[PDB]
């Protein structure tokens, strides 16, 4: 079955910029602004719409090795970013799939925010703990935050 799993975070970057960068250039800059989260990203397949298949690398020391993500859908207009994860890290004979939406909406002040949910796809019936969505999270969050930096520091990065 599916447990569904939504968050809310904000970021002082505007939503387009940010979309730009945190979700369009991820590939780029998530090894590049956080190595320490991200060693590298390969792109297995694809062109980078739908069905995209990307290997995603962690550094020595982490619980998993990598994970694959496949990009399900691309909205340039609304900012929105549906991604599963496929293969490696918590996937295996407990849990099929973790699919992903990601949208990001303009804030009157300049800002932004970002809703993600994170549905879990169960063999059956294993119980997603408190503590994998925790460092989902937190991996999200630092991943964010690193870009986030990146680009207060870099104003013509991603205009
Ligand atoms: C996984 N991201 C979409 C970041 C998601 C963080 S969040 O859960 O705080 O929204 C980026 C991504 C990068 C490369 C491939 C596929 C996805």
């Amino acid at each position: 079955g599916v447990f569904n799993y939504e968050t809310e975070t904000t970021s002082v970057i505007p939503a387009a910029r940010l979309f730009k960068a945190f979700i369009l250039d991820g590939d780029n800059l998530f090894p590049k602004v956080a190595p320490q989260a991200i060693s590298s990203v390969e792109n297995i397949e694809g062109n980078g719409g739908p069905g995209t298949i990307k290997k995603i690398s962690f550094p020595e020391g982490f619980p998993f090795k990598y994970v694959k993500d496949r990009v399900d859908e691309v909205d340039h207009t609304n900012f929105k970013y549906n991604y599963s994860v496929i293969e490696g890290g918590p996937i295996g004979d407990t849990l099929e799939k973790i699919s992903n939406e990601i949208k990001i909406v303009a804030t009157p002040d300049g800002g932004s925010i970002l809703k993600i949910s994170n549905k879990y796809h169960t063999k059956g019936d294993h119980e997603v703990k408190a503590e994998q969505v925790k460092a989902s999270k937190e991996m999200g969050e630092t991943l964010l935050r690193a870009v986030e930096s990146y680009l207060l520091a870099h104003s013509d990065a991603y205009n």
